[PDB]
């Protein structure tokens, strides 16, 4: 059915982690085929990748990955397959790669660079677990039981060990593992083997005969088996060594071990004869050793002639320089240094005069000097006449170049005889360790470094045996050129085998690999999986290889592994790509009590109420989505993987610990009745097999066996003693674990509590998706020590149930049979006396011990949560879409969002936001102020956070949620939001407090995300299928649009108004300014296709018209104010921004708009009956601007004083505005008042800044002038098409100019009044005074305004008119002008709104400074310096379109030479909003800032999301969108 996990990948390529489970591998849930399906029949699992849009991965971006196909298609290493990833700037791809059979597959990336070359990512791997089942049944990889077996002790015939396979099989073990059932070697011991192709012949003959016997196991006792696979090494006396010697290491293959072999062979030639001439055989006395290591400081160090092996032969170099004295003559440069640098000259000599190999180990003189260019250095230095004192200077040289290898010499001699005599003591001498054998054909006084024979080729030869070392890196060959294990002797060899060479592939060994592969594909076809032994000494390459064959034969191969590198992450490569399945993890390891409980802590589970993963705000919502309607989508024998919620988004693949198969003893290790005792055998193997992981065990642990069994020497039969020990227990352990796999499946589903109270460990394990759960009490014996009592267990809302309780009793020793391995008589007494108390109020469960509970007893309890049934996953994860069924795009703002002191205006100032202790409020009262702060902690599954305390000590903040909406549940759809919010609280409140955080995450999430999923359908289709960058961004209309009660647009009705920013922008007057409503009318409404809402906000600014202006602060109409010249032309641009986009957008200009005023500019007749008299139409209102503007408009700030401004002078009050109709550019403004979009009033009472405008911008703005050429652009067109019936202005004396010819006017004359030229020839056209100037290839800020020096000063306000008028700006000039406020004006997020080289840059806003810097006190540097967002969004909306004209790198067209851009120009935009990507991203209120400071540094008045600010950067989207992607 369902299958599908998604799998998000970065920009660079790489898998993101969904949740922190540490270092970990990406491995896929094992689950079984659906009904009646084999392999091939369909799909096992598909992982959708997700590529994000722009990314520089998308640029000629393939995916490749070695899945195959299809499932006719076999696997291969290095067969790759191209998938082409579908490039876009707004829609993330997505990519399929079905998997039809189990492994290892790897997947990276090719793309251009920006280099314009090719460049790859990393191979990321990925592994998908075998589908194990014996008859049937699915065997889950964590109800794993293994029960190892040692061939050579279960009788001579097949039916010997079917007597020993139905005792295991009562013990109710589900596997078996085998040492490996091959013909062993001369030692016998079963890992030495003396052919790998033929199985034990005592036993078996045939491969059939093995191969019915395991079918036999899997059809009688319902087990499956494996072996152990030998890679590393051979038996030392296999009849194909002799055939093949080069398989090993020898002195031909490998030469760097020949100084071993001849130090190795030194001993096997002294340990015979050594007490002949010497003293001490075996002898117990430290002197004996003395005079031992003096007969080795005589006869075999000191008889190996100094080592020739590292030192130049000093008299043989010379003799060799005069035989010939160099006849090849060949010196006269000077790259020699002085014969003084005696240093240099003796590595240059090394670096020059060397024979390939020189320091390299090999022969004994492997190491000499080339001659020919060692006597031309001698010419060159000295004399080119040898008497002249050559012998002495060559001999001089030499010897220097021999001190670094003399001492390191001493460094490798010194480590030889100290690692003899400390391990001879040990060997012999008992340390703590005995048996003094002495001078044997097998046990001399060294171990046998190499094994000796006669090859069937003729040659001798010296094959090595491996073994390991102390502390030394594994990954490093000992065997290899690298390591210098052999010959400084620190090497714990193992005789019986014969270290294997494998090279860098088959070439290097090809009948080792040949004889290897039908070796390990024989086991395969018979046994269901492998296990190896040191697989961290065993190659990667000589693995990978050699598993890919087992499992082309062995689809469902179940791989187990003893992994032990240096760190987590190699294991958790290794486990990547070998496609390891379990890790191998011993108990008996742990030296006390406390290392056990950490032990069993790290494979037992994830925390009790830990919390549950949900897609928050960090993931795109596609509108075109399928869904769940009541989480019904997934039948049960489907077996599909599910989703989070009724949103179809996919089950997320991130990476996990590697599984563990927790082995309670192995083979290897000492019996508990060694290291312990026998009497904690039971609570150890009680403490293990509650992890939530596999099991296993050796034979003999819970037949409580006396001590490890020598794997190599003994003989002795098990024995036949059935239900001994522990057996009756683990058959209640088993057979409990296989009631639990049948509904445990993913990480979040498995939690744990583990307590340790001195010789007492507690295990609480819990399904967390039922309530289920066991709790075990385990008293260990480490050692005896004295008696102990546990404190009252105390259970929280659970009730407990005995299930069983035994105790372990030894009932003196084993026998002492030399024909059977007989174990310790043990007692299995079952206890009692439990009293289990519950408290029928607050639902606590109280459990005391009795006194009569021994070291080594257990007891085992039933528990189950109160609260959680099996249908609370089906209560919480449906009905949310229902819900939001009715939601608006306003109404979707009181659900996620509202400020808290935008709740103040609904609650009269007594709700606001659920101060969280500790810690402080959410950003947002809504959802969003919740997911903020979650998100974090779900990631990190922080149970410690202040969140997670609150939530657990009370269930304040689960009422605050639902209690909220009163204030809004009379809004659409709310109602029905808040009921199912409601009702899923109240559910949630039965539950044990430890559990309500995870829960109450998971109820916010879903809800949040069915709240931003709606969002998405209700607006248009270019923002539904875009990046969440994109979604991110247009979330902020909801935020921005929101109905009050203290304001709104119109004065008559409280409806819906656009902020202009929260929090400060958002209550009473100061929330919707013209100026900021209309820049982002174009962003936040039009574009997302908030029409209607977008209309109301054009006509309710329509009403309030006066002084031929549209009103800054608007009063919702209620007598506004009118210090805005720059309001009107933003405000008559967004009629042209609905009109060109809202389809029928003509209609807006016949939209009658009640003229709450009189035309004639009076007073405030608010209430007067003039208010509610006439009305004029858009069309009027439109040309009512352009006529009055240039032709007639002269006031005083109507109704002033204090009362309007208070710092403000009357100079300021009388501001007018007037076109020089010779230019055609609007001038106006006075030095005294600020009305433009820097409005900034000085307050600074210490500094006299009171009343001074901080950036007055008198004279003609460009954003102004340059707002007028597009509206005449447009009201032209206009009448072309039969609309707008204005034509002529009436000029202010009486006249009347055509509106044609001020178009053309501003056209002819607009550029040439603000360029500012590059050259100082053209100054004499473009009107500047070279006197005042800053930089060149620059557009004006202001002409003729005040101060000229403002005129001449880099602002971003130049690219507003770059944008809505380009007809003004020549390609060349603009583009020139553009790339410099790229490398200057330019600052992260926000844009710099004056150039850091004039004088007057203050980058740092502050409004708390009262001191007496003119800009700084008072916040006068406003727009000075600070960075601004909005200014950003209109700078790459130039940037895209004057380099699209311009360079010809951005262009390449395609669809009928439709102008589109390249992979470069989307490059140089994608870039530029990273720094936008991740500030939103990773921001608690969710959108882009008003402000910011220097270099992005977050300014701390700057209010955190700014409407104008996001809805410009949404401005660019739609023109990369409405231009190109048709
Ligand atoms: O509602 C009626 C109202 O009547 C009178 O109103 C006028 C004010 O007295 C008058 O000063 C002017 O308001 C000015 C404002 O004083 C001025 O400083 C400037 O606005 C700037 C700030 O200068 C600037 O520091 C910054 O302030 C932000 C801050 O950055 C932000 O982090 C957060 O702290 O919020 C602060 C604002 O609260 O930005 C603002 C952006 O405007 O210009 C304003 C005019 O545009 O005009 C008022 C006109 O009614 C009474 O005086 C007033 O008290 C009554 O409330
Ligand atoms: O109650 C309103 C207001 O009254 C007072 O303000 C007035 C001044 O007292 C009065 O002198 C005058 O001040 C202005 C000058 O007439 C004008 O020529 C120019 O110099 O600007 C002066 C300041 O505006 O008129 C104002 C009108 O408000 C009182 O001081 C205020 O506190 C009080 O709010
Ligand atoms: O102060 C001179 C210094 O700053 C300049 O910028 C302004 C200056 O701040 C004004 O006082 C006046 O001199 O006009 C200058 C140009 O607009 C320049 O940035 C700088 O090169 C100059 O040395």
């Amino acid at each position: 059915a369902h299958r599908t996990l998604l799998l998000r990948l970065s920009d660079s390529g790489e898998p993101v982690t969904s949740c922190s489970y540490g270092q970990g591998v990406l491995t896929l849930p094992s689950l079984p085929l659906p009904q009646g399906k084999k392999l091939g029949d369909m799909p096992v699992y598909t992982v959708k990748l997700a590529i994000p849009a722009g990314s520089p991965v998308t640029r000629d971006g393939l995916i490749w990955t070695n899945c195959p196909p299809d499932f006719s298609t076999q696997f291969d290493r290095e067969k790759f397959y191209k998938k082409i990833i579908k490039t876009s700037f707004h829609e993330d791809d997505h990519i399929d790669l079905d998997i039809y059979v189990p492994g290892t597959y790897c997947f990276y990336l090719s793309f251009k660079n920006d280099k314009d070359e090719l460049e790859t990512t990393r191979k990321f791997y990925f592994v998908v677990l075998p589908i194990l089942s014996v008859n049937d049944k699915f065997i889950p990889l964590n109800s794993i039981a293994m029960q190892s077996v040692v061939s050579k002790w279960m009788g001579p015939t097949i039916k010997d060990w079917e007597k020993v396979f139905a005792r295991v099989a009562s013990k109710k073990y589900n596997m078996i593992h085998f040492t490996p059932l091959q013909h062993r070697g001369e030692s016998n011991s079963p890992y030495s083997i003396y052919d790998q192709l033929e199985f034990d012949p005592t036993v078996f003959k045939s491969e059939k005969e093995v191969a019915d016997m395991v079918e036999r196991l899997r059809t009688e006792h319902n087990i499956l088996s494996l072996t152990d696979i030998v890679f590393n090494h051979t038996a030392n006396n296999s009849q194909w060594l002799l055939d093949h010697p080069e398989a090993g290491y020898n002195h031909k293959t490998s030469p760097h071990l020949i100084s071993a072999i001849e130090l190795d062979k030194k001993l096997l030639d002294f340990s015979e004869q050594m007490e002949a001439l010497g003293y001490p055989v075996d002898l117990k006395t430290v002197d004996d050793l003395i005079k031992v290591m003096d007969g080795i400081k005589e006869h075999v160090i000191g008889e190996l002639k100094l080592w020739e092996f590292y030192v130049v032969d000093v008299k043989q170099t010379v003799s060799e320089l005069r035989e010939k004295w160099g006849n090849s003559k060949s010196w006269s440069d000077d790259n020699i240094p002085s014969k003084d640098d005696s240093t240099n000259l003796a590595q240059f000599v090394r670096d020059n005069a060397t024979e390939p190999g020189f320091g390299s180990l090999g022969e004994r003189g492997s190491n000499k000097i080339n001659i020919d260019k060692f006597a031309a250095i001698l010419k060159k230095l000295h004399s080119e006449d040898y008497n002249n004192g050559i012998e002495e200077l060559a001999t001089k040289i030499l010897n220097d170049i021999n001190l670094p290898f003399y001492k390191e010499y001493d460094d490798d001699i010194n480590e030889v005889l100290e690692q003899l005599f400390n391990r001879i003591k040990y060997l012999r001498i008992d340390d703590h360790g005995p048996k003094q054998g002495p001078i044997t054909k097998k046990l001399p006084l060294s171990e046998p470094y190499f094994t000796r024979f006669k090859a069937k080729d003729g040659e001798e030869y010296a094959l090595a045996n491996n073994g390991a070392i102390w502390d030394g890196n594994p990954l490093v060959d000992f065997a290899s050129s690298q390591s210098k294990a052999y010959l400084r002797r620190e090497v714990i060899v193992w005789g019986d085998c014969v270290k294997l060479r494998y090279g860098k592939g088959p070439s290097d060994s090809p009948y080792l690999w040949e004889r290897m592969s039908k070796y390990v594909e024989m086991n395969a076809r018979i046994f269901n999986g492998f296990r190896i032994d040191n697989c961290h000494s065993t190659p990667l390459h000589v693995g990978q290889y050699f598993l890919d064959v087992a499992r082309r034969v062995n689809p469902n191969l179940y791989v187990v592994a003893q992994l032990f590198s240096g760190s987590e992450a190699m294991d958790c490569l290794f486990v990547e790509r070998l496609g390891i399945s379990s890790l191998i993890r011993e108990a008996m390891q742990a030296w006390s009590e406390e290392e056990l409980s950490r032990l069993v802590h790290r494979h037992g589970g994830r925390p009790i109420g830990s919390y549950k993963f949900v897609p928050l705000d960090d993931f795109p919502y596609p509108a075109d989505v399928k869904i769940d309607e009541e989480y019904c989508a997934y039948n049960p024998d489907d077996h599909s993987v599910k989703c989070v919620s009724e949103i179809m988004i996919p089950k997320t693949l991130t990476a996990t610990p590697p599984h563990a198969l927790f082995m309670d003893c192995t083979h290897d290790n000492e019996t508990p009745n060694q290291k312990r005792t026998v009497e904690d055998t039971l609570p150890n193997a009680a403490l293990v097999a509650f992890c939530s992981s596999a099991i296993g065990s050796v034979y003999g642990y819970d037949e409580v066996f006396p001590q490890l069994l020598d794997l190599v020497q003994e003989k002795r039969t098990y024995s036949c003693a059935e239900n001994t020990g522990i057996s009756k227990v683990k058959t209640l352990l088993n057979n409990m674990r296989e009631e639990i796999a049948s509904e445990a499946v993913d990480i979040e589903d498995s939690e744990m509590h583990v307590h340790h109270d001195g010789q007492y460990i507690t295990f609480h394990r819990t399904n967390a998706k039922n309530g289920k759960g066991w709790y075990l009490v385990a008293r260990t014996k480490f050692h005896s020590s004295g008696d102990q009592m546990l404190p009252r267990i105390k259970l929280s809302q659970t009730k407990a149930t005995f299930k069983a309780a035994f105790s372990l009793e030894r009932t003196g020793d084993a026998p002492i049979s030399d024909e059977i391995i007989e174990g310790i008589p043990t007692k299995l007494r079952e206890l009692t006396g439990f009293d289990i108390g519950f408290d029928e109020n607050t639902k606590e469960t109280s459990i005391l011990l009795p006194q009569d509970f021994p070291q080594g007893s257990i007891v085992i309890f039933e528990t189950q949560q109160l609260g959680i049934d099996d249908s609370l996953d089906h209560f919480i994860r449906s009905g949310a879409i229902k819900a939001t069924e009715k939601l608006s795009l306003e109404s979707i703002n009181y659900v996620l969002y509202r400020a808290e002191q935008e709740e103040y205006d609904y609650s009269e100032g007594r709700s606001g936001a659920y101060d969280i202790p500790d810690y402080g409020k959410p950003v947002y009262c809504g959802l969003q102020g919740w997911v903020s702060i979650l998100r974090k902690i779900i990631f990190y599954n922080d149970l410690a956070h202040p969140l997670s305390n609150n939530l657990r000590n009370g269930h304040w903040a689960v009422d605050y949620v639902v209690n909220r909406l009163d204030l809004y549940k009379d809004k659409e759809g709310v109602a029905e939001v808040q009921e199912w919010l409601r009702s899923r609280m109240e559910r949630i409140k039965q539950l044990p407090s430890y559990l309500v955080p995870s829960f109450f995450a998971l109820v916010v999430g879903i809800m949040y995300g069915c709240c931003r999923l709606r969002a998405m359908q209700l607006m248009s289709d270019n923002v539904g299928k875009s990046t969440v960058f994109v979604q991110s961004l247009a979330m902020t209309s909801i935020q921005m649009v929101s109905a009050m009660k203290s304001t709104s647009i119109l004065p008559d009705q409280n409806i819906a108004a656009m902020a202009a920013g929260l929090p400060h922008f958002s209550t009473n007057y100061m929330r919707c300014w013209g100026r900021d409503v209309f820049i982002s009318l174009r962003g936040l409404l039009l574009t997302t296709g908030r029409y209607e809402e977008a209309k109301e906000h054009i006509l309710a600014f329509a009403k309030t018209l006066k002084h031929g202006l549209i009103p800054n602060l608007l009063d919702a109409g209620r007598n506004p104010r009118y210090n805005a010249r720059d309001a009107a032309w933003f405000f008559v641009q967004a009629i042209q921004d609905y009109v060109t986009i809202v389809p029928g957008g003509v209609s807006l200009l016949q939209e009658k708009v009640t003229r709450r005023f009189p035309l004639d500019d009076e007073y405030i007749p608010y209430d007067d009956p003039k208010a509610f008299s006439y009305s004029s139409t858009i069309e009027e209102i439109i040309y009512e601007i352009l006529n009055r503007h240039a032709g007639g408009i002269k006031y005083r700030e109507a109704n002033a004083g204090p009362n309007l401004d208070r710092v403000m002078k009357d100079e300021g009050f009388n501001v007018e505005v007037n076109v020089d109709w010779e230019t055609g550019l609007i001038h106006g403004g006075s030095q005294f008042n600020c009305g433009t979009w820097m409005d900034k009033m000085g307050e600074s009472e210490k500094a006299n800044s009171v009343g001074v405008p901080g950036t007055p911008r008198d004279g003609a703005a460009v954003e102004i002038n340059g707002l007028l050429k597009s509206c005449l652009r447009f009201v032209l067109q206009l009448s072309k098409d039969g609309k707008f019936k204005y034509t002529e202005v009436t000029k202010p004396d009486g006249s009347k100019i055509s509106l044609s010819s001020w178009n053309d006017l501003l056209q002819e004359n607009f550029e040439r009044c603000f360029y500012v030229p590059k050259n100082k020839e053209d100054d004499n056209k473009f009107e500047i005074d070279a006197t005042i100037i800053n930089r060149r290839g620059i557009y004006k800020d202001l002409y003729r305004s005040g101060k000229p020096y403002e005129d001449y000063q880099f602002r971003p306000n130049f690219t507003i008119a770059m944008v809505v008028a380009p007809e003004l700006f020549t390609p060349d000039y603009a583009a020139g002008a553009i790339e410099l406020a790229d490398q200057v004006l330019r600052g992260p997020v926000g844009m710099r709104t004056l150039d850091p080289s004039d004088y007057n840059y203050r980058p740092y806003y502050n409004n708390g400074e009262d001191s007496d810097d003119f800009a700084t006190s008072k916040g006068r540097n406003y727009h000075q310096g600070p960075e601004w967002v909005w200014c950003y969004g209109y700078f790459i909306r130039a940037y895209h379109y004057f380099n699209f004209l311009t360079n010809p790198k951005c262009q390449v067209e395609g669809s009928a030479k439709k102008l589109k851009p390249s992979s470069y120009l989307y490059r140089k935009l994608y870039s530029r909003l990273l720094k936008h990507r991740e500030w939103i991203e990773n921001s608690p209120w969710a959108g882009l800032a008003e402000l910011t400071n220097k270099d992005g540094e977050v300014c701390n008045d700057s209010s955190p999301t700014q409407a104008w600010s996001t809805g410009c950067l949404l401005d660019l989207f739609y023109d990369l969108w409405i231009s190109y992607e048709e």
